[PDB]
């Protein structure tokens, strides 16, 4: 068994049962790696749990290869970024539930802790793209790469997270084929309309600040 | 001096949204509420009965009233702005109701997806469908967007601020729940919805983004 194999089995259990119910013996039985050797690479159970959160962030982060586009047109460039990001959320729902587990029960108290990953990658490629479109007169000022990413993540995560309550209240399964395509369309059309809007906005240079 | 059904429902909703169904104990709810564990079983039946009553309460706390839904200025754009800000405000005022519903969406304690609806949300949908219909005929809004599409877009932003606050603060150093960012998330919800409805960009021949068979 490899380090990536144990990390995959552990991520699935933590995203389904939580930190309390997911047992190391159950992970050792499925992974094939002894509980003693799991402690050697990942450390204690909380050490393995934080590795799963770092993996969850990594699984949801698109590569520069997945976001490359020859077409200089900033509109089609942003479309590629949105669809690339959204696709990873569709392919990794276990990574989404993994991060949502931490956001509900703060098992790792991650908010006041060391960053899980260096996300200066997808932000830099998007900031440059928004900068080119703004000077070309294609996009309006006041929107940062972090604002665009938050808008994409909000839609991509809501599909997986609020699936059960939406299906109960409105009879809509956001995770079926048709609705997974519709949520992608909503993410693309919402972002592009937001960037190319002629409506009057606040004198603020960003929606989210740090 | 006597505890009420609404009082026990409030204490129970807070524990379930923080600790979950497993850790939140009836003895802890009885100690805070003042109502005996025996009398809590009399009104709510069992612990799962009390849990489902908390989910039903969580939905009505995030449902804006008809008074908040009434648009004063008869403008399609300003009318939608009032709906977006009214919905977003209830999410800001009731983060415990948001975590309550997210508890069910993660661990399906009440298997709510294949169960009786928690609340009749058809009244809020019928009013927004009328406002989008008036704006579409007035040439203000584009076709292909339903009230359910608009509500999903508002909820996505309003919920993300709460349910993804800790990871965002760790990865990007941004507290979406602080004053400045709570205003920015509201601005994003308003500007995003209005831009989406008034977009001149080419869209699919589909009459809705989300569908229901």
């Amino acid at each position: 068994v490899s380090t990536d194999t144990v990390l995959d089995i552990a991520l699935s259990l933590f995203s389904e049962l939580g930190f309390s119910d997911a047992k190391l013996e159950a992970i050792a039985k499925k992974s094939g790696m002894s509980k003693r050797m799991i402690h050697y690479h990942f450390g204690d159970k909380r050490g393995l749990y934080i590795c799963c959160l770092e993996e969850a962030v990594r699984r949801l982060r698109p590569t520069a290869e997945e976001m490359y586009l020859a077409s200089a047109v900033p509109v089609e460039g942003v479309r590629t970024i949105v669809e690339a990001v959204f696709h990873r959320y569709v392919q990794h729902p276990e990574a989404v539930r993994m991060l949502q587990m931490e956001n509900l029960h703060h098992y790792g108290k991650v908010a006041e802790a060391s960053p899980l990953s260096d996300q200066s990658a997808i932000t830099l490629q998007l900031d440059r793209l928004l900068m080119l479109g703004q000077d070309a007169g294609a996009f309006r000022p006041g929107i940062s790469a972090q604002d665009v990413f938050t808008l994409i993540a909000s839609i991509a995560v809501f599909r997986i997270n609020s699936r059960s309550t939406t299906l109960n209240l409105y009879g809509i399964d956001m995770m079926n084929g048709d609705n997974t395509d519709g949520m992608r369309r909503m993410a693309v059309d919402t972002v592009l309309a937001f960037l190319t809007s002629n409506l009057k906005s606040a004198d603020e240079d960003s929606y989210l600040s740090r």
